[PDB]
């Protein structure tokens, strides 16, 4: 699907049984999920953002459906504002920025 | 032009009658970039990251020249690790994503 920058280009995602919506990232290197226990197991990891960094719990090998594709990648599960789909997963599902 | 998310997506930008490279996010909903001064007058703005909330110099009508389109908006200035062009002006030059 074609999507527009006028919102914030918010879709659905599946990962561990439930629906939750994730902005689509192009900032982002990595995929930053609010707090939570995934179905696995991870490690510690540090990320810098804007403004400070954050320590996240990295999931490995997660598989999670992006709008009907399903994909398999790293997740990390931390304080974030917003669930946060990055290029990681991004390239996974053949998103492109078109202008 | 169509542009891939393996690479960081980065492109051009003429402002303040000088190039510099930018990366296109469409999670920032605002345009922030690395400190400096633009010929104009900045009012004061606290913006939020990943990592908290951040000190700008909020910069309104502001002309810039993303690859080729000439285009109008607010540019934030602060301690950015990168300039980041967020949604305000990348719907001015037609950007969508597509998968
Ligand atoms: C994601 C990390 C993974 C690994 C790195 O790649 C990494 N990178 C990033 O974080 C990149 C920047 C970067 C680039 C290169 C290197 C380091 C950093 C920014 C990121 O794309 C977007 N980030 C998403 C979460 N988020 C929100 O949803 C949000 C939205 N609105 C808020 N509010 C609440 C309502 N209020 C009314 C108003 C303020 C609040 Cl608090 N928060 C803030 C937003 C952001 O930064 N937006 C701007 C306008 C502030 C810039």
């Amino acid at each position: 699907p074609q999507i527009t920058l006028w919102q914030r280009p918010v879709v659905t995602i599946k990962i561990g049984g439930q629906l939750m919506e994730a902005l689509i990232d192009t900032g982002a290197d990595d995929t930053v999920l609010e707090e939570m226990d995934l179905p696995g197991r991870w490690k510690p990891k540090i990320i810098g953002g804007i403004g400070g960094f954050v320590k996240v719990r990295q999931y490995d090998q997660i598989p999670i459906e992006i709008c009907g594709h399903k994909v398999i990648g790293t997740v990390l599960v931390g304080p974030t504002p917003t669930n946060i789909i990055g290029r990681n997963l991004l390239t996974q599902i053949g998103c492109t920025l078109n202008f």
